[PDB]
Formats: C-alpha cells, sequence, structure tokens
C-alpha cells in the first residue's frame, strides 16, 4: 500500500518555506548519493542527487532548490558564484521518507563546438556538472527554497492535474506523483486524475519511468501516462515527436478536462511552450473556439501554471 512518512508535522505549516537560506549564509548540505537516470543512447547525462538537509530546508512540492556551486563568479571576481535553480524532484519527505532528503533531476550542460563536435570543458555549465560529479559526503551549499507557481492546488482532492513535462521539467511531477500515489498522507487522499506527459529523446532518456509505469498499473482510474519520444517517433506533420503532438492526440479529452476546471502545469524547455501554443490554438481552431478567450479564461481561474527555462 502508501509508504508511511515521516514527520506528519511536515503537514502543520499553512504557508510554504520560502528563503529559509539566503545566498550569502547558504545551509550547507550533504550529498546522500548521485545516480545517472539515464541509458547509453541518451543524448546526455541526467542525474539523480540525492541531497540531506537534515529537515533544515524543507519545501513544498513544486519548488526549487538554490545551488552555489563553488568557486568565484566569473565576471564579479572574489564573489560566490550565482545562484542556480533546480526542480524539486522529491516530496517534501524526501526518497527516504524521512523529512531529510531532497532530490535534484539535473541534466549536464555539456558544450560542443557546433562545427567540429570538440567537447570545450571549459564552457561546460559549472552548477549541473558539479552536481552530478557530486559524490556521497560532499558538501552542497542550499538556498530556498523558492518558488510558488508551481504548488499543488489541493484544496479539491478529486481535482484533475495534467502534468506536461520535457526532459529534466519532470521534477516537480515526481514529487506531485509520489504525493498523490505513493506516500501515505493522511491529509491528502488524491481521488482526482493526474496525467502525465513526458517528452525525451528517446527510450535511453525517460527520467523515472518505471515509477510512472508503476502508477499505471496500481492507480489506473486516477493516473495517466503519455510519452513523446523526440528521436524516436516523428509527429502527423513530420516534425520529431513533441509533447504538444501528445497533447493533440487527446485534445477533445484535455479540453474537455479543461472546461471541468482542470489544472495544467507546463516544466521543462522554454522552447516548448511557443508549439504548445500554436497546437491548443489549432485543436481550438478546429472545435471552433478561440484558444486566446479560452486561455485568458484558464488564467483567471488560475488553473494554468508554468515554469519553464
Ligand atoms: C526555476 C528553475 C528550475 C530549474 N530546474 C532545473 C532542473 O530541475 N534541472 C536542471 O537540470 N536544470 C534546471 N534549471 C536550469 C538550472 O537552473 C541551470 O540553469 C542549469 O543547470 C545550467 O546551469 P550551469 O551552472 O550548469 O550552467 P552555467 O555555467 O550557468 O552555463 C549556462 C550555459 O551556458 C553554457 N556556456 C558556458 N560558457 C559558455 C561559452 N563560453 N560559450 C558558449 N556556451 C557557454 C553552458 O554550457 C550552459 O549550457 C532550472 C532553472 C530554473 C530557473
Ligand atoms: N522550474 C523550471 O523552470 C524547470 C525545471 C526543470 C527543468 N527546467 C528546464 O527544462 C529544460 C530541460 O532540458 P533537458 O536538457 O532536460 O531536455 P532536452 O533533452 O533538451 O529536451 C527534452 C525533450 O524536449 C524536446 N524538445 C526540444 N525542443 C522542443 C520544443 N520546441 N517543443 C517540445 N519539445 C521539445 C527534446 O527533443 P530534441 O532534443 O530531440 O529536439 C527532448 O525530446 C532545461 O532548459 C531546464 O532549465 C526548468
Ligand atoms: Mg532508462
Amino acid at each position: 500500500s502508501k509508504v508511511s512518512v515521516a514527520p506528519l508535522h511536515l503537514e502543520s505549516a499553512k504557508e510554504p518555506p520560502l528563503n529559509t537560506y539566503k545566498p550569502k549564509e547558504p545551509f550547507t548540505a550533504t550529498i546522500v548519493s548521485v545516480e545517472s537516470l539515464v541509458g547509453p543512447k541518451a543524448p546526455g547525462e541526467t542525474c539523480h542527487i540525492v541531497i540531506d538537509h537534515g529537515g533544515n530546508v524543507p519545501y513544498w512540492e513544486g519548488q526549487s532548490y538554490g545551488v552555489i556551486p563553488p568557486g568565484e563568479n566569473p565576471k564579479k571576481p572574489g564573489a560566490p558564484q550565482n545562484v542556480r535553480l533546480y526542480s524539486i524532484a522529491s516530496t517534501r519527505y524526501g526518497d527516504n521518507f524521512d523529512g531529510r532528503t531532497g532530490s535534484l533531476c539535473v541534466r549536464r550542460a555539456v558544450y560542443y563546438d557546433p562545427e567540429t563536435g570538440k567537447e570545450d570543458p571549459s564552457k561546460n555549465g559549472v552548477c549541473s556538472n558539479f552536481l552530478c560529479n557530486s559524490k556521497p559526503g560532499d558538501k552542497i551549499q542550499l538556498t530556498g527554497p523558492s518558488g510558488k507557481i508551481m504548488l499543488l492546488p489541493e484544496e479539491d482532492p478529486n481535482a484533475t492535474h495534467i502534468m506536461i513535462a520535457t526532459g529534466t521539467g519532470v521534477a516537480p511531477f515526481r514529487g506531485y506523483l509520489r504525493r498523490m500515489f505513493m506516500e501515505d498522507v493522511p491529509n491528502y487522499r488524491f481521488g482526482g486524475l493526474a496525467w502525465l506527459f513526458l517528452g525525451v529523446a528517446n527510450s535511453d532518456s525517460l527520467l523515472y519511468d518505471e515509477e510512472f509505469t508503476s502508477y499505471l498499473k496500481q492507480y489506473p482510474d486516477n493516473f495517466r501516462y503519455d510519452k513523446a519520444l523526440s528521436r524516436e517517433q516523428k509527429n502527423r506533420s513530420g516534425g520529431k515527436m513533441y509533447v504538444q503532438d501528445k497533447i493533440e492526440e487527446y485534445s477533445d479529452e484535455i479540453f474537455k478536462l479543461l472546461d471541468g476546471g482542470a489544472h495544467i502545469y507546463f516544466c521543462g524547455l522554454k522552447g516548448m511552450m511557443p508549439g504548445i501554443q500554436d497546437t491548443l490554438k489549432k485543436v481550438a481552431e478546429r472545435r471552433g473556439e478561440s484558444w486566446d478567450q479560452k486561455l485568458a479564461q484558464l488564467k483567471k481561474n488560475k488553473q494554468w501554471h508554468v515554469e519553464v527555462a
């Protein structure tokens, strides 16, 4: 059944923690584990990082941690590095169900010369490689937590939640879905529909697929799961199979759900939002609806939740 979690006093706060730790005095957390999430055919490594904050930096699902990688700011000598934000991929109880760890889902930013393909480690992303290079016992400077856009609306435990992720944008939704389905949270018994759409390059690039597939078998009446494998599938128009093409495959169901009050979440590449808007406008147009008016109503009704980068 659902996994026992502790401490239940993490449910007591009425407001999300915010900026508990700030950049000039971060919390020195400790790495528990780092593991690759992806297989050899993935275009790049995405790693899962479990971070022991000891209960000192609690958060709510949908929030981000800040990480200050070591070193000095290049554009400000003697200054610390800037914060990088990472959507937390764990529930508030974390992957050890004890309120002491949080997890990040981090893609290594690797530079390749556009013409030679030559790598240049000096142009690699500092924090993402710092994180995926981390080992148990290493220290991580944490700030935050931060973010309210992606907090899970729990007022209606039978709400519908349509989650659209690309790549590491899956992070908040791993947290949502563990709280909805995996953890024994007496004060949040989810009985609605959670529908995850996940776009990744190929099968080897899938993130937490075994976990999400397990929800299909455990909660078949409350969870749906669709993947867009961009380098293994192509869309109706011939472009690579992207999440927007998967949304289009279910557009009548999705619009009906939205009309019924469903929340819809977008997390991942900022570049996916224009193609999603184009798809939704085309879908609306075929239904004889104005997408612009629909989106205005969704935003007014606080059904529309976007965090992309
Ligand atoms: C709210 C929020 C949540 C986020 N959640 C996540 C998440 O869950 N997972 C995740 O992986 N990311 C997430 N991101 C992105 C993350 O914050 C970082 O921006 C990302 O990890 C890259 O930071 P970095 O320190 O590795 O790269 P930086 O060192 O900041 O470099 C940025 C980019 O510039 C490139 N670059 C550096 N120098 C050069 C050069 N000389 N020429 C050309 N290119 C260069 C790097 O290769 C890299 O791609 C999130 C962003 C936001 C705003
Ligand atoms: N809270 C946040 O804001 C937050 C949280 C987590 C992640 N992020 C951001 O999310 C991004 C995730 O990048 P990643 O490296 O994990 O993913 P990625 O591998 O670059 O892309 C993931 C999938 O999205 C596809 N894709 C590319 N362009 C697209 C488009 N216009 N529309 C739809 N799909 C498209 C890719 O296909 P192809 O590569 O085959 O084209 C791939 O299949 C990062 O930029 C990160 O900063 C933001
Ligand atoms: Mg895999």
